[PDB]
């Protein structure tokens, strides 16, 4: 097991990728995303081409939407299309987690930012999240996404 810690920070709609480059294919990704500070609603996903989320997930903020059920259909749309794999808190758990088996070899890129959640009792009109967080990654590490974050091996990823 490789494991390797990250901490950064959410505002304004900008989410922060990571690089993996030289992944084999059966290696297996680990990532946790949890909230460090603020109201921030993680999204972490991973994809092979760095594609930026913000255009399609911006989309989903203008549409009319009167329920959660409403905007986890659109979202789910958008994600399953952008990411090879993803996963966000459900607007309630602070933290998410993915597994990944890499399918080819190549650079893969880890996607960390804020879900779309409504915040408001006056009406649903769900907004981006914002605050710190700590992202742990894991290279055939499983102890990741059961909580065991300790870094350990050599870097596999970095700051795209």
């Amino acid at each position: 097991g490789r494991v390797q810690h990250f901490t950064g920070y959410i505002e304004d709609g900008r989410g922060i990728f990571y690089s993996l480059p030289d992944m084999k294919q059966g290696d297996i990704i680990y990532a946790s995303m949890q909230n460090t500070g603020g109201n921030l609603d993680p999204l972490v996903g991973i994809m092979a081409e760095e594609i930026d989320p913000a255009v399609s997930l911006g989309q989903v903020l203008e549409k009319a939407l009167a329920s959660e059920n409403d905007l986890i259909s659109e979202l789910t749309a958008v994600a399953d299309r952008i990411f090879l794999g993803w996963d966000d808190d459900g607007g309630k758990g602070y933290s998410a987690s993915l597994e990944f088996t890499i399918p080819r070899d190549g650079t893969y890129h880890i996607f960390a930012g804020s879900t779309i959640t409504n915040q408001r009792l006056d009406k649903f009109q769900p907004t981006y999240t914002t605050g710190s967080f700590q992202l742990i990654l894991g290279l055939n590490a499983p102890q990741v996404i059961s909580g065991e974050g300790e870094p350990e091996g050599e870097v596999f990823a970095s700051l795209a």
